[PDB]
């Protein structure tokens, strides 16, 4: 069945680091995610000072959209190059500090603390004691995790959530035989299976996402879907 075509495909931490060194970062959206933009006011309606977590954040420009609006932002990214590029691109000063609980890892914080980006693996993050969050934006994250690590990833995400929460996750649907991930194919049913017990799920959107750079992979279709998950 389609959903397990990719079951044993992996990209390692070192592979990701190398994509950044060599500049293979086609996943970055220079003008930021359009569905988040459309849904942002609602994601944030009537609250101020939320804690927002960005798994596998790369240099996502939407982190600056939350910090700008008075919210605290935490991200995790294996690549120091991506982390430093975010700060240079967003024109913010930052400090760098080692994390003792995680060997070789460190945290980069904007000068006034609004944005903290942990340079480590998401699987190691729990040892960094980062607290819990009201909000999670997940794009190019759950879809970049190796299929084999889905259950581990999902338990991390769930342990990072406060009792009341909004969790926006963006997934891609395409034919898994015609492209070896990332981005991996994460169907609705996989989402339901990982979070369905702890979260109510609502599909907010589903736009056609196919473009020339995708016909190149051999893709004849590509749909982007945005799910909102909240408490039960
Ligand atoms: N286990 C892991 N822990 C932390 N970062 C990881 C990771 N696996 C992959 N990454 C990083 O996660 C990113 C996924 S690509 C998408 C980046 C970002 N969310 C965006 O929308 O642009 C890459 O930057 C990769 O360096
Ligand atoms: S993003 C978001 N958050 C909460 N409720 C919603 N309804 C539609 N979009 C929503
Ligand atoms: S995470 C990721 N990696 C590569 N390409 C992508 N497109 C959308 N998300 C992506």
């Amino acid at each position: 069945p389609d959903a397990e075509v990719q079951k044993n495909q992996v990209l390692t931490l070192e592979d990701w680091k190398e994509k950044w060194v060599t500049r293979h970062i086609s996943f970055h959206q220079e003008q930021g995610h359009q569905l988040l933009k459309k849904h942002l006011d609602t994601f944030l309606k009537g609250q101020s000072g939320l804690r927002v977590f960005f798994p596998l954040c790369g240099k996502a420009i939407e982190m600056k959209w939350f910090a700008d609006r008075g919210h605290t932002v935490v991200g995790v990214e294996i690549s120091e190059i991506g982390i430093r590029e975010f700060f240079a691109e967003q024109n913010l000063s930052y400090t760098e500090e080692p994390l003792a609980e995680i060997a070789g890892a460190k945290v980069f914080k904007s000068s006034s603390g609004s944005i903290s980006l942990y340079c480590c693996s998401i699987f190691d993050l729990p040892r960094a004691n980062i607290g819990k969050f009201d909000r999670i934006w997940d794009r190019g994250a759950l879809v970049a995790i190796n299929p084999g690590d889905h259950d581990r990833y999902a338990d991390i995400i769930l342990s990072l959530l406060r009792k009341e929460f909004q969790y926006l996750v963006a997934v891609l649907s395409y034919d898994p035989t015609k492209h070896a991930g990332p981005p991996f194919y994460v169907p609705s049913a996989e989402l339901k299976r990982l979070f369905g017990t702890k979260c109510s799920m609502q599909c907010l959107e589903e736009v056609d996402a196919l473009e020339e750079r995708h016909k190149a992979w051999g893709l004849d279709y590509l749909f982007e879907k945005l799910y909102l998950l909240t408490e039960k």
